[PDB]
C-alpha cells in the first residue's frame, strides 16, 4: 500500500495525480480516463468521430480496437454518475461522442 495522499514541507501530492475536482470532492480516474474526459471537455459542442478520439486518446498508429473508445465512454460515465455528471457525455449515434 502507499499513502493516499501525502503532505511535506507544506506540499500536497496525490499517489494518483488523475483527479479532478467535482462539488468539492474529487473524482479517482486512469491516464486514459482522464485524457479522454479533457479531449471531450476542450470540444465542448463538437461532436468527436470515433476515430478521432482513438487517433488522440490512443495514438494515430495505434493498433488498438476502435471499440476501445466506447469501452472507456463507459468507465468515464460509471465515474461520473455518482457525482450525477454522466449525462454531459452524450452518443451520437453512427458518428461519436460529446459533451455539450
Ligand atoms: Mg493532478
Ligand atoms: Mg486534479
Ligand atoms: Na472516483
Amino acid at each position: 500500500h502507499h499513502h493516499d495522499i501525502i503532505d511535506v514541507n507544506g506540499i500536497t501530492i496525490d499517489k494518483n495525480a488523475f483527479k479532478v475536482t467535482v462539488n468539492g470532492a474529487e473524482i479517482e480516474l486512469t491516464k486514459t480516463e482522464y485524457d479522454l474526459l479533457y479531449l471531450l471537455a476542450e470540444n465542448k459542442n463538437h461532436v468527436m468521430q470515433r476515430e478521432q478520439i482513438l487517433n488522440h486518446v490512443w495514438g494515430y498508429n495505434s493498433e488498438v480496437e476502435t471499440n476501445v473508445v466506447d469501452v472507456y465512454i463507459r468507465y468515464l460515465r460509471n465515474k461520473l454518475k455518482p457525482y450525477d455528471r454522466d449525462k454531459m457525455i452524450e452518443t451520437v449515434r453512427g458518428v461519436g461522442y460529446v459533451i455539450r
